[PDB]
């Protein structure tokens, strides 16, 4: 049995140095949201809110992480504060990972009444809202669901502590069926696969929405294909009406010109169609041909890159929630095992803390996310660290 203080100063060395890293890189991710406009909206202000969890996770979360590996002396309750602290920043940081979900499904899907519904003031309320139900959550056994009726009372006394004093370890004071059904089932699965069904839902709509463009694209020019090849003038009018209803559903100033000029001359060619006249019907349709060389397609290529950005910013953020996921889901798992296996050996302590210092290793990876994969943080990172 080696020194106890040694394996202890590898995890505590480890746990200062992400800490450090933490605080750094989310404090960047605040100052970039603080200093440019281009980047305070309502996605990032969650963002922020992420950013500060992660902070004090730095600040906070690690420093009572290290305290409870030593197992000191502690008034029970005090001891279950900041064994249960960190459970707060996490929720907090699933309920900033759904918000940023939700908006961006918004933003995917009612595009024209997104600045309406989705405000930084009620953003900035929603935000309060989850920090205090996040307090209420993580700390819900400091109302009762924990294990300071029934402590460890041999541990205590090997330890020296005093009366209403237990050695201070996390799962000597929190409850396992509250971490496994409580806190793991109800308050994290359930919303991860609430996220996943929600991204599912962003980029089925960005798919289609993709389909969407390209069929009335393809329908403007069969239709044009179908005139030219008429051999009277009900053809041309069927196909003018079936160009004029692609043309109304993509045009939902130089946008609306190029539509304005393109549903006239669809009316101006099925007028002579009407009239049975399909030779100039036919030459008024070639006509099209230009405003949608000049204007249409401007308007589906733009359209497709707007769609595109979209779907490159919710990757974006998925990949934040995919790496939340990933970072804490070890330690959630073991503590499956330690509740429902009562007959499997305890995960040894090298792994306990190798499991949660990939968790707080979470609170480092998303201004790394935000650097690579969002120009605009980029260089606003690059314009703070040089100047
Ligand atoms: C403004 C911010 C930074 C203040 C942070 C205050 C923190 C560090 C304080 C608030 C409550 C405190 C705890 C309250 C009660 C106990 C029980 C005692 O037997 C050991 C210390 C312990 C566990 C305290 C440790 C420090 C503590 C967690
Ligand atoms: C920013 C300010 C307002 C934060 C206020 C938080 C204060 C009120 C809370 C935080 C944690 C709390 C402590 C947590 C646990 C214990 C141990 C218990 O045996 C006696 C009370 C005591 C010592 C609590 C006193 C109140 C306390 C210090
Ligand atoms: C993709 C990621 C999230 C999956 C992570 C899987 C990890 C957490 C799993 C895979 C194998 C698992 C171990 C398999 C067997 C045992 C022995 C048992 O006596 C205690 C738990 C313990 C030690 C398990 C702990 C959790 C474990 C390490
Ligand atoms: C990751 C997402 C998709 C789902 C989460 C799956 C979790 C809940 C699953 C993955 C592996 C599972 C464990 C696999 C094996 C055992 C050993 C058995 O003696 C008791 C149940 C227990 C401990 C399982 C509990 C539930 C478990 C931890
Ligand atoms: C608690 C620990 C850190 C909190 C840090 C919170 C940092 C708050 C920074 C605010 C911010 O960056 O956002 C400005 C907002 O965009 C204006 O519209
Ligand atoms: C002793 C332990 C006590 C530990 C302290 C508890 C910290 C709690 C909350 C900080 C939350 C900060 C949240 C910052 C979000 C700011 C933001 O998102 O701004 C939106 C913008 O204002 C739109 O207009
Ligand atoms: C620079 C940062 C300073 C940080 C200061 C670090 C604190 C060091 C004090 C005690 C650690 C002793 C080693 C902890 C060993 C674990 C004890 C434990 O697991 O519980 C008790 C149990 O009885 C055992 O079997
Ligand atoms: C803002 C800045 C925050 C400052 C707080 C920093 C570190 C707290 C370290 C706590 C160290 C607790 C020592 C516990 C102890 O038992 O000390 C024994 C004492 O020396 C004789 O018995
Ligand atoms: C920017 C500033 C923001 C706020 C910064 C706050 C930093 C908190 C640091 C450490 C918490 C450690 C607290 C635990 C120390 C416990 C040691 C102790 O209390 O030992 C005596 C006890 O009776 C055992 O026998
Ligand atoms: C039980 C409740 C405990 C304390 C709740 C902490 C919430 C404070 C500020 C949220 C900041 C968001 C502002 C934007
Ligand atoms: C949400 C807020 C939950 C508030 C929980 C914070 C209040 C904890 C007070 C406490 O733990 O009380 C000491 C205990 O009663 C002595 O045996
Ligand atoms: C485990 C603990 C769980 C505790 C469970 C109970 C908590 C209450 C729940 C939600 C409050 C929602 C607050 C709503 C605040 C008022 C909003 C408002 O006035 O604004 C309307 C706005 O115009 C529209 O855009
Ligand atoms: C509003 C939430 C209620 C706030 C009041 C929480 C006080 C917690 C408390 O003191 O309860 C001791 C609990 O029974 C531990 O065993
Ligand atoms: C996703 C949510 C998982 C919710 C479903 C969780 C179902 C758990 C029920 C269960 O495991 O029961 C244990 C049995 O009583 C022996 O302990
Ligand atoms: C989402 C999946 C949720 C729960 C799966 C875990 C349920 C695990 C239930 C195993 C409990 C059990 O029955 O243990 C057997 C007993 O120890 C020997 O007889
Ligand atoms: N058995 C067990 N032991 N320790 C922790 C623990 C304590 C402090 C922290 O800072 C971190 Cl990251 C983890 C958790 C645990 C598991 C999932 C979610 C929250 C806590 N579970
Ligand atoms: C990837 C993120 C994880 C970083 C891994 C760094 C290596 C070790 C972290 C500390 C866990 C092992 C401590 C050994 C002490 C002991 O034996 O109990
Ligand atoms: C780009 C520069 C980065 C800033 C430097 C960050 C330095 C932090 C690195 C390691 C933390 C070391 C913690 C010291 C251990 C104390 C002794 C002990 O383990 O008990
Ligand atoms: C993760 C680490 C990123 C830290 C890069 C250092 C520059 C940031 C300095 C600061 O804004 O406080
Ligand atoms: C621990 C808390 C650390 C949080 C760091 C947050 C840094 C980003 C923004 C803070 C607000 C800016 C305050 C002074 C701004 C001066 C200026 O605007 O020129
Ligand atoms: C920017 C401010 C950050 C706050 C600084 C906190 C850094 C202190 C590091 C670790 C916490 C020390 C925990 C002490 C354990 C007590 C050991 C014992 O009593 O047996
Ligand atoms: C212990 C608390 C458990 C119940 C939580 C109650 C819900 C949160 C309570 C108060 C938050 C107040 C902030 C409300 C501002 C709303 C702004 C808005 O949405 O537009
Ligand atoms: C359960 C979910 C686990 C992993 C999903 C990770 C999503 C993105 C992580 C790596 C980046 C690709
Ligand atoms: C990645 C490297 C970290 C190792 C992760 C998983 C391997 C499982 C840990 C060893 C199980 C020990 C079994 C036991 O003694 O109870
Ligand atoms: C990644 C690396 C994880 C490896 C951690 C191994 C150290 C544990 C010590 C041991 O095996 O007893
Ligand atoms: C021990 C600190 C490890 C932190 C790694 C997370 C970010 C790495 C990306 C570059
Ligand atoms: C350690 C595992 C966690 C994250 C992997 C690093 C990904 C971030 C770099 C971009
Ligand atoms: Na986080």
């Amino acid at each position: 049995g080696a020194p106890p203080i040694m394996g202890s100063s590898v995890y505590i060395t480890v746990e200062l140095a992400i800490a450090v890293l933490a605080i750094l890189g989310n404090v960047l991710v605040c100052w970039a949201v603080w200093l440019n406009s281009n980047l305070q909206n309502v996605t990032n202000y969650f963002v922020v809110s992420l950013a500060a969890a992660d902070i004090l996770v730095g600040v906070l979360a690690i420093p009572f992480a290290i305290t409870i590996s030593t197992g000191f002396c502690a008034a029970c309750h005090g001891c279950l504060f900041i064994a249960c602290f960190v459970l707060v920043l996490a929720q907090s940081s699933i309920f900033s990972l759904l918000a940023i979900a939700i908006d961006r499904y918004i933003a995917i899907a009612i595009p024209l009444r997104y600045n309406g519904l989705v405000t930084g003031t009620r953003a900035a309320g929603i935000i309060a809202i989850c920090w205090v139900l996040s307090f209420a959550i993580g700390l819900t056994p400091m109302l009762g669901w924990n294990n300071c009726g029934q402590p460890k009372e041999g541990k205590a006394h090997s330890q020296g502590c005093g009366e209403g004093q237990v050695a201070c370890l996390f799962e000597d004071v929190v409850p396992m069926n509250y971490m496994v059904y409580f806190n793991f089932f109800a308050c994290v699965l359930v919303p991860l696969l609430l996220m996943l069904g929600v991204y599912l839902r962003i980029f089925a709509a960005a798919r289609r929405q993709l389909a969407d463009l390209e069929d009335n694209w393809e329908t403007l020019n069969d239709n044009l294909k179908v005139i030219e090849k008429a051999d009277n003038a009900a053809q041309v009018k069927d196909a003018l009406t079936k160009m004029r209803a692609a043309a109304l559903d993509a045009q939902k100033k130089d946008f609306r010109h190029g539509f304005d000029i393109l549903v006239g001359q669809i009316d101006d060619a099925l007028k002579l169609a009407n009239e049975g006249k399909v030779k100039e019907a036919q030459a008024a349709a070639e006509q099209l041909k230009t405003t949608r060389n000049a204007y249409i397609q401007k308007y589906l290529e733009r359209a497709r890159s707007t769609l595109q950005k979209e779907v490159h910013a919710a990757k974006s953020a998925a990949i934040i929630a995919g790496l939340f996921a990933l970072c804490w889901l070890p330690l959630h798992i073991i503590n499956c095992f330690t509740f429902f296996c009562p007959d499997c050996s305890h995960a040894p302590l090298w792994l306990m803390y190798l499991a949660i210092v990939l968790a707080h290793t979470n609170s480092v990876v998303n201004p790394f996310i935000y650097a690579y994969r969002i120009r605009e943080f980029r260089q606003t990172f690059r314009k703070i660290i040089r100047s």
